[PDB]
């Protein structure tokens, strides 16, 4: 299962490990579907989030840096990216639609936005691989790299603190661009945990985009 | 797979994601086998203290064990647990009785017997106070508060294969209580049953422990 | 600065870092960055979920209580503890012994004075036991085993503000047992008086349990 | 507090707060015995030498950095840690960046002089910035602006971190094997940690550190 992100990004589902009854079980310490799904209801409103834990996801993100540095800031999960330095950087970098402009109004027209930004990536870019042909070493280099160069890494994270996430970032007041990336991870989580997806939004999800998708 | 440990005691495996080769795949940030090239990979993180990559590798443990070893369990803050409630739920009559052959090696003023039926009777004793409070409408939350250590309990632990190496360091050691000992063995058996390239590499170049290399499994 | 919790607990102050200032400066740095917007400031993360900025305020208490109540304490994973070793020293004769008030409350098949009397034997037989154990050469880590779950250990904690308010929306409410619940109001009140513009902030816009709108500090 | 260190060209650690000391430490361990400057001391070295890491978590800093955010992001690995940064989407960033000087070319033979590598980078930041600040001027949302600066702009954040998850930042920061860059930040890290704790960091040295430039 594979979603994709924003210009070249993604998210796919790299590997999970149990699904609603993993948390069931750990919650009776144990080892009916209407008897499990209203433990996992009961659980879910009386903030019980423990029996969560036992369920965990291993995914695969293809994402900009500056949604990344925003991404890692969430500790209670772990991650492996790409070395930036120990690795020729490939020319992939996010360029957002005009259509990211919409609702403001700017001095340029916003597909004019969208080419400035193109131009920044190509020189920044060229100087890159200008400077490593000259012998500067990789480490050093790709320091003039902006922002929005793309970047992947494999992140595994249990369920509770997958809710966790999705908190705070499948809501408005989050950049739109890890939004997007919220939601898909959103989705996939709803395929492998309907049960503890639908029990989520309706009594412990305090963000507000996914209660209108 | 499920490991008797103790009197009473076991370990048994529930769930795992992934094996040696997710350990492989998170290091080099790629979605996708080469045997020689893939343990070699495993064999230098190991060797230059990258655990990062062992992260993405889980296990999920049913145990039962004494509240005593439980406790020194619940030190190991990177990982999930999920134990029966003693204050929501009617306890059992199980407790760990230490057998003869525990004090073996040590000079006693009574013979090792005598030990065993020492605790056995307190045990014996505290437990029946306890049932006569709970039938005298004493709430067990409070009810329990008289039962010895050795009462066994189970719990869910879900770990990643990094935190479970740096548990197997301290408890898979002479220095650990002898009786979480046991139960650290019975954990690095299954986990060298799940992931052998990582555990044989974990045994050459960052076990901190002295028995793992002295007992096969 | 000293509370005394229980018939023979405690909960004591060791350090602090930091105050409600702390928290200012922290989320100050975001956008670049007063007085008595400072206050109106820790309302404004208090009110809208931004709970990091107050990781940087951190306590070392001083904590004696029933194994039963460090049990569930320690549950709580993101904090550091020391604790009192049963099998590094010769345990104390200090139990928790429930007062006759405690039951109040529920119908008891036996006067309050009877259960209250019924856990001092068993605390009496225990350490007895306990006692003749190790006087008889048994190593201390296998003696302990037969004392009950109502033994008095001490421990430090060293946890942040915010890690703290998970600890009293979870403890300092009437779900939890009522032994854990005094602790829970020990700690809001050193809390109350270290950080009072954070604290009140909590108990309006973040704090979960019941017990602390009712009863002061 | 106080406790300031420069690094690289505009960059600095400043010491905010500290909680504790050695003996902090010491109380911590003494508690598990139910339990002297010669003895203190010993212990620190007992506990270092046989791993007991546990008590040195009772030692709490607050630090307060100025780095560039290719240093910030391999520093904000390490997850035991608390953080609050400058925030890219919330305010109008400076003309800020790290530039390398011509020194940290040395030990490579470069096509074109060092000086012109400086030369080089300065000028691409340059016209980033301009474009930054264009965009801005232009009514662009801040948060998508900024994704056109390169990666050596500086941050500003506060990291609150333990004694032994100390330890372990600089066992991989403080070695040749990392990037100079974030060696410059670990070794003034080291330097305030051994002016707070100095048996605790001794100790370190001698019995746990892994690392190879302290
Ligand atoms: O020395 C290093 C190199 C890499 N990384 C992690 C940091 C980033 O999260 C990601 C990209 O690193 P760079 O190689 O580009 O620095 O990998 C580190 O923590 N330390
Ligand atoms: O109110 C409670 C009940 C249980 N537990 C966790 C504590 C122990 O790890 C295990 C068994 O607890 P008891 O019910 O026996 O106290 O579950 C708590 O933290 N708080
Ligand atoms: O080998 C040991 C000794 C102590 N402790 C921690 C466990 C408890 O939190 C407290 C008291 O332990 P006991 O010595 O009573 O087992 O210290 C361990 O985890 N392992
Ligand atoms: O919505 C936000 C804003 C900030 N940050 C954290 C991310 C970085 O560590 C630092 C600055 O982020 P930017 O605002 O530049 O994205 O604070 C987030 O995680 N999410």
């Amino acid at each position: 299962m594979k979603i994709d992100i924003l210009d070249k990004g993604f998210v796919e589902l790299v590997d999970v490990m149990g699904n609603d009854l993993s948390a069931v079980r750990a919650a009776r310490v144990s080892f009916d579907e209407e008897r499990d799904r209203h433990l996992i209801e009961y659980l879910m409103k009386h903030g019980h989030e423990t029996p969560f834990e036992h369920i965990v996801f291993t995914f695969h993100v293809k994402a900009p840096i500056f949604v990344a540095r925003q991404w890692f800031r969430h500790r209670i999960a772990s991650y492996n990216e790409l070395s930036g330095r120990y690795s020729k950087l490939s020319y992939e970098f996010y360029i957002p639609s005009p259509e990211r402009l919409e609702g403001y109004k700017t001095t340029i027209p916003p597909e004019r936005v969208t080419e400035k930004i193109s131009e920044i990536v190509d020189k920044a870019y060229r100087t890159y691989l200008e400077l490593i042909e000259s012998g500067v070493p990789r480490e050093v280099a790709r320091i003039v790299l902006p922002l929005n160069l793309y970047t992947r890494f494999f992140w595994t994270v249990n369920a509770r603190s997958l809710m966790n996430f999705l908190n705070l970032r499948a809501d408005s007041h989050a950049q739109w661009e890890i939004q997007q990336y919220a939601l898909a991870i959103a989705r996939i989580f709803k395929e492998k945990c309907p049960w503890t997806f639908e029990a989520f939004l309706k009594y412990a999800y305090k963000g507000d985009i996914l209660k209108e998708v």
